[PDB]
């Protein structure tokens, strides 16, 4: 809508306060005009029609708690926009500053996020498998990072690419949660998943066996559930991507941890200038290699590490 950038003020899913970026005409609106061409936050208003009603408000103010997903939504797809043009030079999802969309209060009960080719959209949970789901801010950024893939190295969703497709999307997630600093970990969804558990996550890439994803090629998923298992055979891709970063020694072989920048900065590259929709495992250690070569030289620590990592998880 055109009107006048604004400053309102509210309270997110986990209860804290921030200040938000909306834009005034009448009413105030989930509109931030500081970041490209803008971020719009929708309320679907518990159905399932997209995008549903750009998102107004009486007074600027954010604090009820049908309110919560909606300043999370547009706070943390703020922090990712950031996250991008700031280490990477990218500017929104495609590169040109394509307006930002999410939709929250989707469907009811529904334990879920994603985007949908055009938007992030995000279920409110059932309370107890999730609370609502802009919550966390890998969650968020693995949405947006879904739309950074299919604009860019386009892996399809299905078998080894899907499972690189998600392992980004994870890599991604949690880069911009230790972007943010706040809570930072190698856990995906710990903020909003099981409200009465303590301690958990939906994945782990430092140990994803943890929650029963394989973190070998040899224990990779061969069946059709979840589209050929891309939600689990991307465990193997994220122990590598936190290998990489952090090393360690897994299955007897060691790795020497380069830290979480340069990971960033060789996934960003693999993903953006050598990985085409059909990539495989195998393909996708092989544009990790020249990616780190790139950056870093043939002879480099880095490029040791990219490969020592892909052999600890049997991606040859
Ligand atoms: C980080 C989690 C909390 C959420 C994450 N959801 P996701 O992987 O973005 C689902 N996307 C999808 O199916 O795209 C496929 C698709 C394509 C077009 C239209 C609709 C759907 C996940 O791991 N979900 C499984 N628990
Ligand atoms: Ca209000
Ligand atoms: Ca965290
Ligand atoms: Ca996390
Ligand atoms: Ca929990
Ligand atoms: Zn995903």
């Amino acid at each position: 809508i055109t009107g006048t950038s604004t400053v309102g003020v509210g309270r997110g899913v986990l209860g804290d306060q921030k200040n938000i970026n909306t834009t005034y005409s009448t009413y105030y609106y989930l509109q931030d005009n500081t970041r490209g061409n803008g971020i719009f936050t929708y309320d679907a208003k518990y159905r399932t029609t997209l995008p549903g009603s750009l998102w107004a408000d009486a007074d600027n103010q954010f604090f009820a708690s049908y309110d919560a997903p909606a300043v999370d939504a547009h706070y943390y797809a703020g922090v990712t926009y950031d996250y991008y043009k700031n280490v990477h030079n990218r500017l929104s999802y495609d590169g040109n500053n394509a307006a930002i969309r999410s939709s929250v209060h989707y469907s009811q009960g529904y334990n879920n996020a994603f985007w949908n080719g055009s938007q992030m959209v995000y279920g409110d949970g059932d309370g107890q498998t999730f609370i609502p789901l802009s919550g966390g801010i890998d969650v968020v950024a693995h949405e947006l990072t879904h739309a950074v893939t299919d604009y860019t190295a386009g892996l399809i969703y299905q078998n080894e690419s899907g499972a690189i497709n998600e392992a980004i999307s994870d890599i991604f997630g949690t880069l911009v949660e230790f972007y943010a600093n706040k809570n930072p970990d190698w856990e995906i969804g710990e903020d909003v998943y099981t409200p009465g558990i303590s301690g958990d996550s939906l994945r782990s890439m430092s140990d994803p066996a943890k929650y029963g994803d394989p973190d070998h090629y040899s224990k990779r998923y061969t069946g059709t559930q979840d589209n050929g298992g891309v939600h689990i055979n991307s465990g193997i891709i994220n122990k590598a991507a936190y290998l990489i970063s952090q090393g360690g020694t897994h299955y007897g072989v060691s790795v020497v941890g380069i830290g979480r920048d340069k990971l960033g900065k060789i996934f960003y590259r693999a993903l953006t200038q050598y990985l085409t929709p059909t990539s495989n495992f195998s393909q996708l250690r092989a544009a990790a290699v020249q990616s780190a070569t790139d950056l870093y030289g043939s002879t480099s620590q880095e490029v040791a590490s990219v490969k020592q990592a892909f052999d600890a998880v049997g991606v040859k």
